């Protein structure tokens, strides 16, 4: 099982898609694990994840996340994914981040 880890500023958002996630992932049997950190964390949990998802709101952070975790594949949810509230659509990107990076 895969750890997906989300860090972002904005706690309710974030943790609504991430229960929408989990339930997509139920669906079509993907065994992954989905959690939502504040950004304050991205260091600490960030070492124990597959793959660093981070929220637009902290886009601007990226350089930072990328520098603190060299060993993990770390990138920025689409907005539009991420306002929409697209569980599918944001577990995909996810996966896919994993596998690019397995390969």
């Amino acid at each position: 099982k895969k750890h997906i880890y989300l860090f972002s500023s904005a706690g309710m958002s974030t943790s609504l898609l991430v229960s929408k996630m989990r339930a997509q992932a139920e669906k079509y049997e993907v065994p992954v694990i989905i959690e939502a950190f504040p950004e304050t964390l991205a260091g600490e949990k960030g070492q124990n994840a597959d793959v660093v998802l981070l929220g637009p709101q902290i886009a601007y952070m990226l350089p930072e996340i990328q520098r603190l975790l060299p060993n993990k594949p770390v990138e920025v949810i689409d907005s539009l994914l991420y306002g929409k509230v697209d569980g599918l659509g944001v577990l995909k990107a996810a996966v896919a981040a994993i596998k690019k990076a397995a390969a």
